[PDB]
């Protein structure tokens, strides 16, 4: 499952950390895109596990669909 | 107690990420100085939690210890 999320990422900064806080949770293959501010995960885990996981990180999330 | 933290910041964005998480842990007094990536929080909260709320942004974390 390819998840799509919406990351309100402004900065390299703020996409190394949304990578850093996907690497601690593991079982995850994802891009990060900064101009599209879009964060897409190939996972197991489930849709709320990766939401949450991104939501750690303090930015603005929200999910764009699966697949 | 009153400390002080370095926070890997390089824009607004990542001092509204640290901002949004020191809110959502509660219990905190704190200031963001952003060119000089130092955050300094007066809590009753231990230096361990402080640490840990912080760690979870996924930006790089030091202690510079009690003011």
């Amino acid at each position: 499952p390819k998840h799509e999320f919406s990351v309100d990422m402004t900065c390299g900064g703020c996409a190394e950390a949304v990578s850093r806080v996907l690497n601690k949770l593991g079982g995850v293959k994802y891009d990060i895109d900064l101009p599209n501010k879009k964060v897409c995960i190939e996972s197991e885990h489930s849709m709320d596990t990766l939401l949450a996981t991104l939501k750690k990180t303090g930015k603005t999330v929200s999910y764009l669909g699966l697949e």
